[PDB]
């Protein structure tokens, strides 16, 4: 027995966890065996290993009505709230009060996070992934390519065009100026012509503009930005396979000495300098401040969230609600944050000076440390309290200089934190928003690739947003916002 045991009798719980369109809970994960060893709760993965769409899997699972004991994963918040209210998950408030001292104490100290995750009925239907940190993504450019071509790091959008055009036309390596492992980043490019693409680290999020709730993709600023993005795409400044390359884009495009420029996270993006040192002679990425946009400002639209829309819930089928909440509580305690952030003691880390310290092999490894942790069951989107010291330990000094530059320059835009809708308001949001958003993404794709001309289609686009309920959503969001702020 361990001090962390939540039951004396071993308990197997069925988990449906399908995430990032690729992965399921793997009971072979060292971290999962370590979770079992420390908690005496074993998880049994029932999600389809072959499926390549996480959100449809959750939906089909719900549809089938063959529910497991626990459901977890990414971008589940809205569904945890909707299906919890409908009786598929149980509320957690009273379970937490009585049996989850760590989650309890976390919510009491973070009342804005509690508030962000509650359903209109005041119920907590899930335990969230809680990030730790300040900045998220930044702009990175090939300084070795800047040198080769004798070009200054670009200071504004006119200069960025000129630099990227030069990566294209002058063969600094087949050269592909902009690449990204997140296709949504292509739309974030509208930032350079003074348009938002999001109000938060969640892509295609709402924002507030002088106390008006707006969607960035509805705005004519977005229209004009997108006409430039399509042009850049037409010119091959953007990876032709931007929408399909995905997760391994950096391994492929930087490793193969093809990619010049990206917008990604500081810790992992900057490890490629050490990692690709043997295979690509003199590969050097530098963090750059966001080149000034057409409106005369330097925008970093992205920031680390106080709570992400990911985590896990307890289904109606769970015959062991009490053991389960105690199992969730583990990941909000020191030893649970240890394994879920650091991996396995004696394998990927050891306790030194009262804290988890990654081993030398983990730190010197060419793979980003978070990628190493994914492969073993850690830094995955269950309900857990992230510890930024895990990240600090593999943040290079060069990555840290870049962050400090972002912090000093005040480039990071304030994030949208959500609104607190009533039952009726949130019902409209739930009825429409998913659909609206998928249409927006499909339209944006069409504009970027040149399938549709932004100007000839902007009006039918507005028409569509209207009959797809977007403006009805915004009005309900505006009502909730005004109740709270104005
Ligand atoms: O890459 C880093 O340096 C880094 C440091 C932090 O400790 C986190 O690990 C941060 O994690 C990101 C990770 O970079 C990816 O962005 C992943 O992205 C998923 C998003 O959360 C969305 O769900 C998206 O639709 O899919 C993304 C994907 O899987 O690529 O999420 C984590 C995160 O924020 O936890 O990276």
């Amino acid at each position: 027995k361990e001090a962390t045991w939540v039951t004396d009798k071993p308990l197997t719980l069925k988990i449906h966890m399908h995430f990032r369109d690729k992965w399921v809970w793997d009971e072979n994960w060292p971290v999962a065996k370590e979770s079992f060893r420390l908690t005496n709760v074993k998880l049994q993965s029932v999600a389809n290993k072959a499926a390549t769409n996480s959100q449809e899997q959750f939906n089909l699972m719900m549809a089938s009505g063959d529910l497991p004991d626990v459901v977890g994963g990414d971008n589940l918040k809205d569904k945890f709230i909707q299906y919890g209210q409908e009786g598929a998950f149980v509320p957690l408030n009273k379970l937490i009060d009585q049996y989850a001292p760590h989650i309890k104490a976390f919510f009491k100290s973070h009342p804005e996070v509690e508030r962000a995750i509650k359903a209109p009925d005041g119920n907590i239907y899930f335990i969230p992934y809680v990030p730790d940190g300040v900045v998220a993504r930044g702009y990175f450019i090939r300084e070795d390519w800047l040198k080769k071509l004798n070009l200054k790091p670009p200071q504004n959008i006119d200069e960025l065009y000129t630099v990227l055009k030069a990566f294209k036309e002058k063969d600094p390596n087949a050269a592909v100026p902009f690449i990204d492992r997140h296709p949504d980043e292509v739309f974030r490019l509208v930032n350079f012509w003074g348009a938002r693409s999001s109000g938060s680290d969640n892509y295609m999020d709402f924002y507030i503009d002088n106390g008006r709730v707006k969607h960035p993709w509805a705005e004519t600023a977005f229209r004009d930005g997108m006409k430039h993005v399509a042009q850049w795409y037409k010119e091959g400044l953007i990876d032709k396979e931007i929408f399909t390359r995905k997760a391994r884009a950096r391994e492929q495009m930087f490793g193969g000495n093809l990619g010049g420029f990206t917008h990604d996270w500081f810790a992992s993006t900057m490890t490629f300098n050490e990692g690709l040192a043997k295979t690509v002679p003199g590969f050097k990425l530098i963090p750059i401040a966001p080149p000034t946009n057409s409106k005369g400002q330097r925008w970093e639209e992205d920031s680390r969230q106080k709570v992400r829309p990911d985590g896990w819930a307890i289904t109606v089928k769970n015959k062991n609600p009490v053991e389960t909440i105690k199992f969730f509580d583990f990941y909000f305690s020191r030893p649970g944050r240890d394994i879920s952030n650091f991996g396995v003691p004696g394998v990927t880390y050891d306790i030194k000076n009262g804290k988890a310290v990654f081993k030398d092999s983990v730190l010197k490894s060419p793979q980003p440390v978070n990628n190493q942790l994914y492969d073993m069951g850690a830094q995955i989107p269950i309900g857990f309290w992230q510890d930024y010291d895990y990240e600090r330990q593999w943040t290079t000094p060069e990555a840290q200089a870049g962050i400090d530059m972002y912090v000093k320059g005040k480039y990071v835009m304030p994030g949208f934190e959500g609104v607190n809708m009533t039952r009726e308001e949130r019902a409209i949001y739930d009825k429409y928003w998913a659909d609206v958003r998928t249409y927006m993404y499909e339209m944006g794709q069409a504009w970027v690739m040149g399938t549709k001309d932004v100007d000839k289609t902007w009006d039918e686009y507005q028409r569509q947003l209207k009959l797809r309920g977007l403006y009805q959503v915004l009005q309900m969001m505006q009502q909730a916002y005004d109740r709270q702020y104005k």
